[PDB]
């Protein structure tokens, strides 16, 4: 049985060294009272960083294990968790924070690193590239041309900020067109979350649960809905999009979105809701793929009902949710839960199981050579 | 056999009279080019309101205040023509949240008694959720709860996500939840405040009400409940029962992710906050949470049913917020019919589960 993981990240050592030299988010710090460094990515982690410098105050961020930067460690995880092929991607926030002039050069270097990592285990590793979206659109297009010509590259991973004004930014259209024409799957992934005040004044007490469990998928939903409302999928008809975490909440809210559209007085009266309009259901079946990183047959079944079994792809979200604090060199419960969600949704040994667990990814992303 | 609608709102004439006086949201305002007044409730509508006050050619702000918001005869007509036998009505958002602390108890108690009066006009076909003066001191809120407990036709409390002003995980709110639950009143949690409008980006004004209504509302509900859960409110007030607007917002879809994030949260686990015997969000969804079926899809409804059980799903319409555009409002409403069809597609017409979701659950749970 062929298992493929399309949701699995790394930070190359050069990228981590960069983060260690940074003053502002994202950054890496190393505290004396802990072994491995602290990865600090979110604005929700800022106060804990401030607080951690008594040493009895909790360590900020999350630990930067060897599973972030070691390729042997990625392969070990794959071998121990029964994964044949990984389509690896740079973790959030990618190159979003880089200065415009430096961004393309660093992106092309780091993208080439990922290609080289894939060459170490040919057949078992492909990758999503990231883009220098702080740079001019000219440079973004140039970087897109490069990753198209890098071996083992099968798509682009990107966040919700776009050029800095979201994914409904009309300046971003030529970027979507270039990627779509290059036959590169766009993997949309969260990072920026929601403004932290929505979590209220006790959010610190709940650890990372609210920003990660709610903020991330809600961010993804908002970004895709904006793309949809802006007509991006109509503009770029051959654009294909993989959505992280089974679309965030999109499968569950697709109906409410459709109802709110057709019952929007202003939009209907101003010709924004025409008779031949492609519904979000249609887009979900034609231009959107969903990963199966949803941790439940309940969510997964909604995702399957929305996009179809042939458009769902298994993922683990490695290395972000290691087991606490047991054998990290053993199987990961966070990976197992998603495999269990699939099995319970469609039945183990079913062709839908085989499709979701790897064959969809093999087919859609041409995972050969 | 009996169709019950538990998600259906009104503003009494006295409440609308308050809104017509107001400067800031919520408010009602008449513009010259429209027959119906304009109801402006949301933060996302403020830009359009300001533009319309300056520029007469700018688009009408908010939404039409139809007769279906205030008229009891229109509610009964809506019910008769959409095949609804019983409605558990409620004051619509933002309830009494906007009132000054000093004036809120008196107004809240007077309006709650008006709802009792309205229900008495059509015996057996109308019941209601009351609203609370949550801007007032907690002793005033508890006094209001004591009153609505004994109000004829009252079967629960509708409330928003703000609580006393710091959300539903506010320790100072626990006496309120305790009093409501001991009063055997069901809490109907409903959105209003949404998300900070900046999440919708610089083109937000081109998308109508879609993003705040379709995304903001359900996400707000999810965040508020998740905060209650993480704070241990459902254990601490173990007898508390909650009806969640719009099938829990997104909770059925995110319950698995929440559970995984909790058990894989380094800080929470190491600090002993995640014992193996903890009542999971699934357990709470199955024992303390009811979900309405206002989800507009069999996809969404099946997820809700799987999460809480068919015995804990209840039919609703969100009347009068999504009228047909702009055709016969006196006919059947699609926004009602869509949800009824979702139920049939999910559990099958003529089934016990269909009968349960469409009204028998509500009759049992709310003692109608
Ligand atoms: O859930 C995830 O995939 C992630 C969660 N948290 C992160 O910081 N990065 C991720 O990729
Ligand atoms: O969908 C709804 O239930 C509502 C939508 N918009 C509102 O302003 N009030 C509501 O109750
Ligand atoms: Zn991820
Ligand atoms: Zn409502």
């Amino acid at each position: 049985p062929v298992v493929v993981d399309i949701h699995t990240h790394m930070y190359p050592p050069s990228y981590i060294a960069m983060l260690e030299k940074r003053q502002t988010i994202p950054l890496v710090r190393t505290f004396p009272q802990a072994d491995e460094p602290r990865l600090i990515l979110l604005s929700s982690e800022l106060a804990a960083l401030d607080a951690a410098l008594d040493p009895a105050a909790k360590l900020p961020g999350r630990p930067l294990s060897t599973h972030f930067a070691s390729l042997a460690q990625k392969m070990h995880f794959m071998d121990t968790n029964g994964i044949r092929v990984s389509v690896i991607s740079l973790a959030n926030p990618w190159f979003d924070f880089l200065a415009p002039d430096e961004a393309p050069g660093i992106a092309d270097a780091v993208n080439a690193e990922f290609s080289d990592m894939c060459a170490q285990h040919v057949g078992r590793l492909f990758f999503f590239a990231a883009l220098p979206l702080s740079a001019p659109v000219d440079a973004v297009k140039a970087s897109i041309e490069r990753v198209k010509n890098l071996k083992y590259c099968r798509g682009i991973i990107l966040g919700t900020s776009g050029l800095g004004k979201g994914l409904d930014d009309p300046h971003l259209l030529p970027v979507f067109e270039a990627v779509a024409d290059a036959k590169l799957l766009v993997f949309l992934h969260p990072h920026y979350g929601l403004p932290n005040e929505v979590y209220g004044p006790r959010s610190e007490e709940y650890g990372h649960v609210l920003p990660l469990a709610l903020g991330f998928p809600m961010e993804t939903t908002i970004a895709v809905a904006r793309m949809y409302m802006a007509g991006v999928f109509d503009h770029v008809r051959n654009l294909q999009m993989l959505l992280a975490h089974s679309g965030g909440t999109l499968p569950f809210l697709a109906g409410r979105i459709e109802s709110c559209i057709v019952h929007d007085g202003h939009l209907v009266k101003t010709g924004k809701v025409p008779k031949d309009r492609r519904t979000i259901w249609t887009v979900l079946k034609e231009q959107i793929y969903l990963d199966a990183v949803i941790y439940s047959e309940v969510g997964l079944q909604a995702a399957i009902a929305s996009s179809g079994a042939d458009r769902l792809m298994f993922g683990t979200a490695h290395p972000f949710f290691p087991p606490i604090e047991e054998d990290v060199q053993g199987p990961w419960d966070s990976s197992r839960l998603n495999a269990q969600a699939v099995i319970k949704a469609v039945g183990e040994g079913s062709s839908d199981a085989a499709a979701v667990m790897g064959l969809n990814a093999v087919r859609v992303l041409s995972l050969k050579a």
